[PDB]
C-alpha cells in the first residue's frame, strides 16, 4: 500500500509513501497509517489533522471544501496532505482502492428493501455454498464467513468485505440499507446482483411526495454497479423498477408477471403451506420445477424465490440449485419449524412487536390445519404500550392465546400479563400460565397433531431474566426436548 497508487487515478503527482492501515477516526490513528479527514454531522475531521499527525500518520486525505483546490497538494509536519472534493462522495472508491478492490475479487450480490433483507442473504449465501462457493454474510446479525458470523462507514465495508477475500469467501450476500445507500457507504462496490423485496415506507402517498423519493433513487441507481437486477413484482414499487428496467428480472407468486416484455421471470404457480414447510411449484425463463421449502410462511417463499432467481441470473444451474434446495435452512429463531412425528407443529419465532407477533400468526396460519396457539409474553421494565396491543392481536389472529413471561426483570410478572389481557374484548378466554417453560409445555402437550404452537418474543435467544439473573433458558431446547428432537 502506496500513496502514490493509492491516489494514481486521480492525483497523477501525488508523493509516494508506504501507508499502514485507512482510518477515518484520529483517536485510533497509528503511525504510518492514512488519515482521511471527511465534514460529516456537526464534524469536521480536518480539525483533528494536527493530532494525527503528532500520532506519526504517514499521510492525510482531506476534504477540499473552503480550504483547497480538489488534488491540491501540501506538507505539513513533513506529512503530505492531499485535499480532494466531494471526499464523502469518493470515499467508497478510495477505500476500494486502497483494499485492492474486494468486490472484484468475488461474487458480491446485495438486498436491500423492508423485509425479508436478512433471510434472503442468508439463503443466498447458503445456497451458493452448497453449489461450491464458499460464502459469507455481511447483515445487521453480523459480518463473517457462513456459520463464523461476528458482530459503520464506507471504509468500514471495504475493510470488512477485503478481510471476507482474504479468509477465502468467493460469494457475499450483502443487507444494503436505504440509510447506506443514500450515504454513499456502498458507492465504489461492483455488484454481481441486486435484489428488491418490498417497501413499507409510508409518507409517500402523495404524487408530489413520492416523486422526489423515486427521483432521488433513480439517480442513485444510475450512479451505482447494481449488475443484474432482481425484483419482486408483487410490490408496487418494485412493479415501477421493473417497468424501467427490461433486463432486470421479474418475481411473483402472485400473478404479476406480464410475459409480454419477453424479460425474464420466475413466478410460484402454486404452494402448498404443510405442517413441516412449503411445497413450491414455479415455472421460469430458465425452466420449471418443484422445490421442497423447510421455511414457513409466504413472505419466505416469496425470498427463496427471490434467492433463486437471482442464482439462475448468475448462471447456477436449474438442476443443482433444485438438488440442493431442501437442505436450505431458517435463520435460527426466525419462523423455525419444529416438527416431531405425531406431535404439534411449533414454530420459534422471536416476533416481540405487534407487527411482528400478526406478521407470524398470519404466516403460521397458513401452514394450520387445526388450531393456532401463540404462546408470548411482554419484556418487563421496559416500554408498556405495547402490552394490550400483543393481547389484542394474539386473541383476533390466534385461536388460543397463552400469556406467560418474558424477561420481566424487576417488574412484577402478573402486572405486565394484567397489561396484556386488558387490550383483549374477552381476556377470560385467553390461558394465563407463569413460568415460561411451564407455558410453552401447556401449549405442546395440549395441542393437538395438527394444531400449530407459535412460541414468540425469544428466537435465538437463551436466557429468561427474572430480577438482575440471566437464567439459562431456551424456547429452541425447550421445544425441542419436548418433541424428543435436537434444537
Ligand atoms: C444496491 C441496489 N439498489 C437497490 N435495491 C435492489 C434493486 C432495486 C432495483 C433492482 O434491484 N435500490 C437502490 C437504489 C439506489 C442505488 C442502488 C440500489
Amino acid at each position: 500500500r502506496n500513496l502514490r497508487d493509492l491516489l494514481a487515478p486521480w492525483v497523477p503527482d501525488a508523493p509516494s509513501r508506504a501507508l499502514r492501515e485507512m482510518t477515518l477516526d484520529s483517536r485510533v490513528a497509528a503511525a504510518g497509517d492514512l488519515f482521511v479527514a471527511v465534514v460529516g454531522h456537526q464534524a469536521d475531521g480536518r480539525r483533528y489533522i494536527p493530532q494525527a499527525i503528532a500520532q506519526g500518520v504517514a499521510a492525510i486525505i482531506a476534504e477540499a471544501k473552503d480550504e483547497a483546490t480538489d488534488g491540491e497538494i501540501r506538507e505539513m509536519h513533513g506529512v503530505p496532505v492531499i485535499y480532494l472534493s466531494q471526499l464523502n462522495e469518493r470515499l467508497s472508491a478510495l477505500a476500494g482502492r486502497f483494499y485492492h478492490e474486494p468486490s472484484d475479487n468475488l461474487r458480491l450480490v446485495g438486498v436491500t428493501g423492508t423485509n425479508g433483507k436478512t433471510t434472503t442473504t442468508q439463503l443466498l449465501a447458503q445456497w451458493s455454498q452448497l453449489l461450491g462457493e464458499i460464502s459469507a454474510v455481511m447483515g445487521t446479525v453480523g459480518n463473517g464467513l457462513l456459520g463464523k458470523v461476528i458482530p459503520g462507514s464506507a471504509v468500514d465495508v471495504q475493510h470488512e468485505l477485503a478481510g471476507l477475500v482474504d479468509q477465502g469467501a468467493t460469494f457475499c450476500a450483502m443487507e444494503v440499507s436505504s440509510h447506506g445507500l443514500v450515504q454513499h457507504r456502498v458507492a465504489a462496490l461492483k455488484f454481481a446482483a441486486s435484489v428488491f423485496t418490498n417497501l413499507s415506507r409510508d409518507h409517500l402517498d402523495y404524487h408530489g411526495d413520492m416523486e422526489h423519493y423515486e427521483a432521488a433513487k433513480w439517480l442513485l441507481y444510475s450512479e451505482h454497479h447494481c449488475g443484474q437486477a432482481i425484483i419482486n413484482a408483487d410490490d408496487e414499487v418494485g412493479r415501477r423498477w421493473l417497468a424501467k428496467l427490461p433486463d432486470a428480472v421479474a418475481v411473483s407468486m402472485e400473478d404479476h408477471i406480464n410475459p409480454n416484455c419477453h424479460g425474464r421471470w420466475l413466478k410460484a404457480t402454486e404452494v402448498n403451506y404443510h405442517d413441516s414447510g412449503a411445497t413450491i411449484r414455479f415455472s421460469s425463463s430458465w425452466g420449471d420445477g418443484e422445490i421442497e421449502s423447510h421455511l414457513m410462511g409466504a413472505f419466505n417463499v416469496s425470498n427463496l424465490l427471490l434467492a433463486l432467481a437471482t442464482l439462475l441470473a448468475l448462471g447456477y444451474p436449474l438442476a443443482d440449485l433444485l438438488k440442493t434446495a431442501a437442505r436450505l435452512q431458517p435463520v435460527c429463531g426466525r419462523m423455525e419449524v419444529f416438527t416431531a412425528p405425531g406431535k404439534p407443529t411449533v414454530v420459534v419465532d422471536y416476533a416481540h412487536t405487534p407487527d411482528a407477533l400478526e406478521k407470524a400468526l398470519q404466516a403460521a396460519r397458513l401452514h394450520c390445519a387445526g388450531k393456532l396457539w401463540c404462546v408470548f409474553g411482554c419484556g418487563g421494565d421496559r416500554d408498556k404500550g405495547k402490552r394490550p396491543l400483543m393481547g389484542a392481536i394474539a386473541e383476533e389472529f390466534a385461536d388460543v392465546a397463552v400469556v406467560t413471561d418474558d424477561n420481566p426483570r424487576t417488574e412484577e410478572p402478573r402486572a405486565i400479563i394484567n397489561d396484556i389481557l386488558a387490550g383483549m374484548l374477552d381476556a377470560g378466554h385467553a390461558k394465563v400460565m407463569e413460568g415460561r417453560a411451564e407455558a410453552v409445555t401447556c401449549a405442546v402437550m395440549q395441542a393437538k397433531e395438527n394444531d400449530v404452537v407459535l412460541v414468540a418474543g425469544k428466537g435465538h435467544e437463551d436466557y429468561q431474566i427474572v430480577g438482575n439473573q440471566r437464567l439459562d433458558y431456551s424456547d429452541r431446547v425447550t421445544v425441542a426436548r419436548l418433541l424428543g428432537v435436537i434444537a
